[PDB]
């Protein structure tokens, strides 16, 4: 009833919109749903060998031309980017009042809030030593990814201590889901047109979140306002790597950058 079916419903469109969840990922990670276990992408060999066939199944992988294995990777991780970007816009709809906005502000609060859900979402498919892809069937090592040349693994990095550190937090599937609402709903975003009405909707979402907080973890006393300043650091993570991509596109010119992503850092801070 009320602020726990606002969480519930919340919960469901965070199902039915993201195939991969936490609940999922670890259940791989610890080897439960598992026997088989992933895919390593470890090396360029592997790599190779995982995009024919045993993680990704097509004969001509559509990543734009790359002549050194960074920016191959970096394709990758673009990929999955605006994968998870589509999910997102589409997981916003079901959220109360979003879509009655201002086209303009929902465009706003999307622009500047995808990639710190991106980020709060890391977490869930990430261990200290990698990270899960194509829902489940990759494993892409820590190791691998910092072994790329700067700027690559500079940009990787930093995502990748936030996620680690993210998870002491033991958050779940029902909590990321209000999490990632209040995200979306942030008031302070550069150019919104109607702060009131944006602010009133997160409002709504954060009364569910401490609420659903309180009910889900009953022992963790402060994961509410922990929780909210993790919303800092998220920032500072989407501000510098608002810069990251600036620099790439201006010192990386043969590397190509995804229309949907250019159109995301286009004028962002
Ligand atoms: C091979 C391989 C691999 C691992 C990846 C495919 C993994 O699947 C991707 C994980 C990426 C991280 C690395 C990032 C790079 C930023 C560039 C794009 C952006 O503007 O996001 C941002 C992080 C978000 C997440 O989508």
């Amino acid at each position: 009833a009320d602020l726990k079916a606002f969480s519930k419903h919340i919960y469901n469109a965070y199902l039915k919109n993201f195939n991969m969840t936490k609940k999922k990922a670890r259940s791989i990670l610890t080897g439960k749903a598992s026997h088989t276990a992933p895919f390593v992408i470890h090396d360029i060999e592997t790599l190779w060998q995982a995009e024919k066939g045993l993680v990704w199944k097509q004969l001509v992988n559509g990543l734009p031309p790359y002549k050194e294995i960074s920016v191959h990777v970096f394709y990758r991780c673009q990929c999955t980017t605006v994968e998870t970007v589509r999910e997102l816009t589409e997981f916003a709809k079901s959220i109360p009042s979003f879509s009655s906005l201002f086209l303009n502000d929902q465009v706003t609060l999307l622009k500047y809030g995808v990639h710190e859900a991106i980020f709060a979402m890391l977490a869930s498919i990430v261990n200290k030593d990698g990270l899960l892809v194509a829902n489940g069937s990759g494993f892409v090592t820590r190791e691998f990814l910092r072994s790329l040349r700067k700027p690559f693994s500079d940009i990787i990095e930093p995502k990748f201590e936030f996620a680690v550190k993210f998870n002491a937090l033991e958050l779940d599937d029902s909590d990321l889901a209000l999490f990632i609402a209040a995200i979306i709903l942030c008031g302070d975003r550069p150019g919104l047109m109607n702060v009131p009405r944006v602010e009133a909707i997160q409002d709504t979402i954060l009364r569910a979140l401490e609420f659903h907080l309180q009910a889900n973890h009953p022992d963790a006393q402060y994961l509410f306002p922990k929780l909210l300043q993790k919303m800092a650091d998220l920032r500072q993570l989407v501000t510098e790597h608002a810069q990251m991509m600036q620099r790439i596109k201006k010192t990386e010119t043969e590397t190509s950058l995804h229309p949907l992503l250019q159109e995301i850092y286009k004028d962002m801070y």
